[PDB]
């Protein structure tokens, strides 16, 4: 709504930290009060300039009216005193990578139930949603892919991350031109190429998430270096159909690989069908850890 627009500001005795959880600045789990006491993923900014803290409050301001139910919920910011610490829901589940491989068959035969071609269509549904609401937004987010994905309870996902993801999967990032580290797996010719980043750039990124989805959290081309992983994708060569795969939605995946950004899939046409797909199939066996 309207009053959205506006950035809730927290009380820092509202806050409870608790454990860091890595490393701009650290990200921490944490308690918050008078909010409705939940657990909260905080973002903290130590020491800043002018600049950076002006930076800080222009991301607030961004974060604040880009509400959905499939994008990682900003509850606000607390700037009395320093650090300066961002404010945002707790995800029980962490991210989707880590759950994707976590049930999958080498996980299982090491028990944890192997996750369901119904589970699997219940995850891509949800992210498509999330999808569609950032491109209404004119929102591009250069970085699609399951790390950057969150689960909580039965089996909600959502569109997320806390900035840690260089470093945590440092083997998903390549140093473009020697000079930027950018997710090649997941990117189409023109942003490897030209850096050009649009919402067309995002739909082929989520035709490599269902890859993931669909393969229980592999890497993609995990059977090639990074240089072939560019030829490969610059000559026009696909990734392989997924055993667990409808071929439904493989051929919805070669539709977000189209050379051209304006030949691929509209992502509302994606988000249809996904939705079409998963309702025909849906979620109900026993979930195990």
């Amino acid at each position: 709504g309207a009053m959205d627009t506006f950035v809730q500001h927290i009380k820092r005795h509202n806050i409870v930290l608790k454990r860091e959880l890595g490393e701009f600045g650290k990200v921490f789990l944490a308690e918050c009060y008078n909010l409705c006491k939940i657990l909260v993923a905080v973002k903290t900014l130590k020491d800043a300039s002018d600049n950076a803290r002006k930076d800080f409050h222009r991301e607030a301001e961004l974060l604040t009216n880009l509400q959905h139910e499939h994008i990682v919920k900003f509850y606000g910011v607390c700037v009395e005193g320093d650090p300066l610490i961002m404010v945002f829901e707790y995800m029980k589940h962490g991210d989707l990578n880590k759950f994707l491989r976590a049930h999958g068959p080498d996980a299982v035969l090491m028990p944890p139930t192997e996750l369901t071609q119904s589970q699997m269509l219940h995850i891509a549904q949800q992210i498509a949603a999330g999808m569609v609401y950032l491109a209404s937004q004119h929102f591009v987010h250069r970085d699609l892919a399951t790390r950057n994905c969150l689960v909580g309870e039965n089996l909600l996902v959502k569109i997320g991350d806390f900035g840690m993801s260089r470093d945590v999967y440092s083997t998903d990032y390549y140093r473009v031109g020697g000079h930027t580290m950018l997710p090649i797996r997941w990117m189409p010719p023109e942003s490897i190429m030209y850096r050009k980043f649009t919402t067309e750039s995002d739909v082929w990124s989520l035709g490599v998430v269902l890859w993931e989805i669909f393969t229980y959290g592999k890497q993609p081309w995990y059977q090639l270096s990074n240089n072939e992983v560019i030829e490969c994708i610059t000559q026009g060569r696909v990734l392989q159909r997924p055993r667990t795969c409808p071929q439904e939605v493989y051929e919805l995946m070669l539709g977000c690989w189209q050379r051209e950004p304006h030949m691929r899939k509209n992502i509302k046409g994606i988000h249809t069908l996904l939705q079409n797909l998963a309702k025909a199939s849906p979620v109900y066996l026993d979930i195990l850890g």
